[PDB]
């Protein structure tokens, strides 16, 4: 199934994602690449005050449909 997100920058702004639960965080990443134009390696996801692991699955964080990830720029 799929079910829509947010990512929320410092600037404030706050843009949708559509996601299914069954994602890699390495895949969530590849979607902002499309919607935004931010290569993955430009890319830290934090949710619950943590930065979220490559290979482990929003489901795995039980991150629930309009739940917000702040997007974090990696350096």
């Amino acid at each position: 199934g799929s079910m829509q997100i947010f990512v929320k920058f410092r600037t404030g702004k706050t843009y949708t994602l559509e996601v299914e639960p069954s994602d890699t965080i390495e895949n969530v990443k590849a979607k902002i690449q499309d919607k935004l134009g931010i290569p993955p390696d430009q890319q830290w996801l934090i949710f619950a005050g943590k930065r979220l692991e490559d290979g482990r699955t929003l489901s795995d964080y039980n991150i629930q449909k309009e739940s917000t990830l702040r997007g974090v720029r990696r350096l």
